[PDB]
């Protein structure tokens, strides 16, 4: 079982762990298609050439189960109208520490973090026209082919991925979708978190 997620702070499917509502291979397992935003399998990497050719990306609406909607994972998708999903207490500008952790850790191209424009709407299913087009933050590994002599110490974690960096400026709620893609496969692990800026 190949798995990932954010720890901390909790991503929305964490929080479904810990009120009981997901098992624990389910929180890990919200993989789809690689590449967000984009809405067509067969892309290859923008970096890395020799790279595993996306799947279909995650439709809007289906974006927090990571495309999953075959069973309780399902739950992530709905709206905050009708979910109330509990939110982190943050500010604009704060330093942010994420961590990553794992279960048989993939070869890694890059993990990404997407935010909520000001004034989305925040009661709508997760769409592409909600978040910034261009990523909060990325973390691009540059070792290439995937298969080369030393991918396994270049492309894949070891222990837990800590990344950090600094929140925008917003009000209210909104979502931080934080992405981890897979070099040698189709997908990419999607992981929502919930934001509440004061």
């Amino acid at each position: 079982p190949r798995h990932g997620r954010v720890i901390t702070p909790e991503s929305r499917a964490v929080y479904l762990y810990e009120a009981g509502r997901l098992d624990f291979g389910q929180v890990n397992e919200l993989e789809g298609g690689k590449f967000f935003p984009a809405t067509q399998s067969g892309l290859r990497d923008p970096d890395a050439p020799d790279d595993v050719a996306n799947g279909m990306p995650p439709r809007d609406g289906e974006i927090a189960s990571g495309g999953r909607t075959a069973d309780a994972r399902a739950q992530l998708n709905e709206p905050d109208s009708v979910a109330h999903w509990q939110k982190h207490a943050v500010r604009s500008g704060q330093s942010l520490q994420i961590s990553w952790s794992y279960s048989m850790p993939h070869k890694t191209r890059r993990w990404t973090y997407w935010i909520t424009k000001p004034g989305w709407d925040t009661q709508a299913r997760l769409a592409r026209a909600h978040f910034e087009p261009d990523p909060l933050k990325v973390y691009l590994n540059t070792y290439q082919p995937y298969w080369g002599p030393d991918a396994d110490k270049e492309l894949i974690p070891q222990g837990e991925t800590i990344h950090e960096f600094n929140l925008p400026t917003r009000t209210g709620y909104h979502v931080l979708l934080a992405v981890w893609d897979v070099a040698d496969t189709a997908n990419a692990f999607y992981q929502v978190i919930d934001l509440n800026f004061a």
